[PDB]
């Protein structure tokens, strides 16, 4: 049970039982899944996202900054601010990402059209292909920093 990636959790110090995914770091009160087998992945997907960069990115620079000083840390800060704010209904994806995300593909609301495996960083790959048309992502860390993932196809 439960598709590929989810297991049901509880909060520690806590007792709020909630499904999350190991590959796509997303977290939902909601069970997902209420059978279909040997489905498998999808052979190409397309996804949307938002990158916050930190100190530590491969380039600590983009369109809204010459030089990147936030923390990993304060980058994470932001990405949870971002999904919280997301999931209460008080903000939609693409406006966040055109808005505050570093990848230039800002400027398209966060779109970055179909890809397959081996065409992105390897984390980012693993969290799209996991995730099903219109879930996003919980944070994921790459190279560029950290990102919040939509897939629309």
């Amino acid at each position: 049970k439960l598709p590929p990636g989810w297991e049901k959790r509880m909060s520690r110090s806590s007792g709020r039982v909630y499904y999350f995914n190991h590959i796509t770091n997303a977290s939902q009160a909601e069970r997902p899944s209420g059978g279909k087998n040997g489905q498998g992945e999808p052979a190409r997907v397309r996804c949307s996202h938002l990158l916050v960069k930190h100190s530590q990115s491969r380039r600590p620079s983009s369109w809204r900054q010459e030089k990147i000083t936030r923390t990993k840390e304060e980058a994470l800060e932001l990405i949870n601010g971002y999904i919280q704010k997301i999931k209460s209904g008080e903000e939609d994806f693409e406006s966040l990402a055109s808005q505050f995300s570093d990848c230039s593909s800002a400027k398209a609301r966060g779109d970055l059209g179909a890809f397959s495996r081996g065409q992105m960083q390897k984390p980012f790959e693993d969290a799209s292909f996991a995730l099903r048309t219109g879930e996003m992502s919980g944070p994921v860390f790459t190279d560029s920093g950290i990102h919040i993932i939509l897939r629309t196809e």
